[PDB]
Formats: C-alpha cells, sequence, structure tokens
C-alpha cells in the first residue's frame, strides 16, 4: 500500500491539520496542504513555509514524494509558479517542507491562510490508501533523521 | 495494458481528430492533442480550450494522466509555459480539457491550428497500447460523470 | 533493475564524468549532470548543452527519463526554470541533452562549470541503480540509432 504521514510543526498549523487517520477512499491522487498563515508574496522568488512534516511509505519502505502545483496556484490575479517545475523530496528528509514560488508578476501577492497552493503525490504517482494526521510532538520513527 | 481514449467535441476538432484505433508501436509516451483553433495569448495567463474529451485506462480501470509541454511550445519567438509545471487530471473528469498557459513575454503571442504544444502521459509514465480516436457524439461508459 | 548510462562527448566534459560504475547505495532517485563550461543565460530562452549522451534501462529494456530542475537552480540572484516544467527523452534519442533554460531576471545571468542545475530521473520514478559512466568514444550498442 501507498500511506502518507503528515505532522504539523507550529500550533498555528495544528487547527488546519487535526489528528486523524483518513482512509483514501475516493482515490484521489494527491494530498493537499494548507498555507497555515498569511502571507505576502514579492515579486520573483519566495520561500514559502509550510509548517509540517511529511514521510510517504511505499510496500512498508519510506519513499519520495512530489510536490505539484494545484490548478488553483495560479489566476489571473496572481502569477505564481513553483520555482523547479515540480519538487522532488528524498525519502531521507525529515525536515520542514519549504516551497520556492515565484510571483511573475511586478506587484506584491498576498495569499490567506487555510488556501491550498500545492500537493504532495507519492514517487510513481501511486495513489495513497491512508493519510495519516499526526499530532504536533509525537516522535514518529519515521522522522527521525538516519545519516546514510 | 494502458490505453487513451480522446473524443472532439466541436467539428472544428473533428477535422484533427478523425475515428481510428491507433496501435501505439512506436512506445511513444506522450499522446500529442492539437490546438484546434488559432489563438492569441496575451501576455499572463490565458486559457486555451483542446475541444476534446480524454479518458485514460490503466489494467482496464479508469487512470488518471498529466498534461506535459512539448519542447516545440517554448521558442525564442515565444516564452510559453504551462501554469502549474505539469497538469494532473483525476480519472473523474470528463469536461473539456484545458491549459493554463502563461505567456512570459510583454507582446501577444499568435499560435496557429494544427500545432500540438503539449502532450498526455499515463499516470505512473506507462507507455500507451492504443489510443481511440472516438467520434463526436459517441456516447462513451468512460465519458459518464460519476459523483463521488 | 534500472541503471543509467552517460558519456562525456567533449573532452572538456570528461574531466567532471571519468570513467567508473557506481552503485546507487543511497537510494538517490535523481542523478545529478554538470555544467560543464561557463555559460551566460541571457533574459528569456537559452540552449543550454550538457556535452553527454544518456541512455536508462529498466527491466533489460531502454527505457525514457526526465529532465528536473534541482532545487538549486532558481535562487532570489537568479530567476531561472525549465522551459517546459520537466523534460522528456524518449528511448530513442541517442544525441547530445540540450536544456531549455529561462532567464525570467532582466539582466544576463552566469553559471559557472561544475555546477549541477538539473537531475535526470527515470520513467516511472524508478530509483536507479547503477550509474555507469562510460568513457567518451566508447562505441556503445545503445547509443546507435535506430530508426522506427
Amino acid at each position: 500500500a501507498t500511506n502518507f504521514f503528515i505532522q504539523p510543526i507550529t500550533e498555528e498549523a495544528e487547527a488546519y491539520y487535526p489528528p486523524s487517520v483518513i482512509t483514501n477512499k475516493r482515490k484521489d491522487l494527491g494530498v493537499d496542504v494548507y498555507c497555515c498563515s498569511d502571507l505576502v508574496l514579492q515579486p520573483g522568488l519566495n520561500i514559502v513555509r509550510l509548517h509540517i512534516k511529511v514521510a510517504c511509505e511505499h510496500m512498508g519502505k519510506k519513499c519520495g514524494f512530489k510536490i505539484m502545483a494545484r490548478s488553483s496556484m495560479c489566476t489571473h490575479e496572481r502569477l505564481l509558479i513553483l520555482a523547479n517545475g515540480i519538487g522532488l523530496i528524498d525519502p531521507g528528509y525529515v525536515g520542514e517542507l519549504m516551497l520556492k514560488i515565484i510571483n511573475l508578476g511586478d506587484t506584491p501577492v498576498q495569499i490567506w491562510a487555510k488556501e491550498c497552493l500545492v500537493q504532495l503525490v507519492a514517487q510513481g504517482d501511486h495513489v495513497p490508501d491512508h493519510i495519516n494526521i499526526l499530532k504536533r510532538n509525537q516522535i514518529f520513527p519515521l522522522f527521525a533523521p538516519t545519516p546514510r
């Protein structure tokens, strides 16, 4: 099976990520993740913190996953693109998820909290089976760094 | 096996999509789709209609597919990019395919009909086996909406 | 298994690609490739030659692979993006690898040799097992063109 594990880092993110074990019944390939804070995107590159730690497992083994823009991220009011096309995250990374978002416009752009700009897709485009939202400071073995 | 199903919506698109069952002998991963109309791309975001309905099947089950730019889309004469890197389409969608194309230049850009700017790639990068072009108003069960 | 094969074309690229058979022990999905020459990226589209020939094999059969930007390519000092989101290369191509890189800034950008801007990922996001660096003018059967 293919399972995702998301743990909020800040207490602000915990309001959007309450603990549960969602079964992905409707076969949605992507896992939407929230902007847990209001943010102003200046023209050019922006580093957007997602306030979450993510691990994805395939066949009982930790695997990589992809960060992809949602159709909602780019509109006529805000020309936003992911800087690196799609973000690849290796299974060894156990830190906070960060986005590189380019504001192609010439004026600052405001994004509001609860807005989902990106989605997480597992390596090989495997549809997830469960999406576990772990509580804030649960010590999870998949989030322990393992220098190779 | 992996099979694609394309049905033109307009009669203008039918000239470019005549009915047949192509066997993908040459293992081409992508399925080119035409701009069935001349269009002017203003600077910034553009919504480009593709005048087709698409379904993709893997192992007898409906799956998702990806919209990806072709190497031909961006040239020195026209700075065009897909707005969301690559477009993900869930298997439940049975509507017309739409592109979000960003014109990064400062002057309008003209695209002519028959030009193929994007290609369709199945979930998991599975090379297709057949590419079925269904006639305009054939009622196909894979194009019937099924609210989940 | 999944194996990559890289052969430098120029003698300048050979300094960065010395011959060996690396076993991908640390399960890195991507294969970093170097800019083997200093280059100036003008605003707009740039054609960047990588001075390498690449073949990727999956289950003893030649397959396609994807060119993806690294997190290092886009920074606050240089707004660079791959023009076509991610580059798809069909298994039939046996020529030199070329990048379409868009400089979104208004002033030229300098990239230095040994800098890795992109990475190669196999079709289906299969983690490689070996990364073979073939010497400059070894005649390899996977690099012989086979018109289909």
